[PDB]
């Protein structure tokens, strides 16, 4: 571990990361909500972004092994598309999930990494940290894991799901306001 | 301005201070007894010390909106597995806001003497089932490693006094919650047994 070489092979890593982002943008694989932030981060000389994603809502079932996704959305969802996803449930535990946007950022030095973590935390991404895999991870706290059923049996009704959907979308909107806040302050990291 | 290596220079002092805080918390019975053995073991290792931590919790609480932990009121708070009756008694106290049944992973905060020591601990914790472990902060006073697991639950039970669930759904919720808590406890014990590796 070298303080001035926080991310190993930074030049090459950034080159590869930019190439991967170009493809993602081309195919639309990139979550439009985080595009602005990704471009701003990569514009700063001492950073680059890798496998990242915007907030997302999902319906999935898992044994207790390898889960199966029944529905996946990267924006505010509607009641009926979630209902349709739930009707696909057949086995295991059925969960309705809300995930915060997550960004992985390479950094030239430890100082660069720490400054980014501190800035991200100040903008609402309280779970931002330095991850060992070293890389910076930016993540918020509005996560949700709602148990909806088990082994083909749904425990909740439509009105209940409508309430869960309303709350999930409120988190999605909160995520967006946070990305915008961070995006507007990230230029402060430029030297 | 982060001062490189200052936390290492300040380690001896930071550990002494952390130990004084733990010593009193223990005497006053403020530490989740569940992980007292683990905390003592971590502090027994030369290059680490512990700061405020917890062993996992199941909660029945009401808050204005899902996102606002600042505004919450706990009707029921447990750091152990629970019975349906305990949960029902907490639910009976619901009167305002959204009522939620929550399950949260244990969270340990550990100071490390060097960046290398921090990484070694993070990797060990991850290997023990705490996938959300990482380096939370680096200041001139200390470097904090956070140890946390991924399991959790967030189930809406009612709103503004109205309850949305029945006993069979509640039974299923409590069943899963207890399964998660049991996993948390198992992982904490696994970590305690592997700490010596460091």
């Amino acid at each position: 571990l070298l303080y001035m070489r926080f991310t190993e092979n930074f030049e090459r890593a950034k080159k590869e990361a930019l190439m991967s982002l170009e493809i993602a943008l081309r195919k639309g694989e990139v979550d439009e909500d985080i595009i602005p932030l990704l471009k701003k981060i990569n514009s700063i000389e001492n950073y680059f972004t890798t496998s990242s994603c915007s907030g997302r809502i999902s319906v999935m079932e898992m044994p207790h092994v390898n889960a199966k996704w029944l529905g996946k959305w990267h924006r505010e969802v509607s009641l009926y598309e979630v209902l349709e996803a739930i009707k696909k449930h057949r086995s295991g535990q059925l969960w309705f999930l809300v995930r915060s946007p997550i960004l992985h950022v390479g950094a030239k030095t430890l100082e660069d990494a720490v400054k980014l973590v501190n800035l991200a935390v100040s903008c609402g991404f309280k779970y931002s940290n330095i991850k060992s895999i070293l890389i910076v991870e930016i993540r918020s706290t509005e996560r949700m894991d709602v148990l909806l059923g088990e082994n083909g049996e749904i425990f909740v009704g439509e009105e209940y799901l409508n309430k869960i959907v309303e709350i999930a979308n409120d988190q999605m909107r909160r995520f967006k306001e946070k990305l915008k806040r961070l995006e507007s302050k990230i230029n402060a990291l430029n030297r």
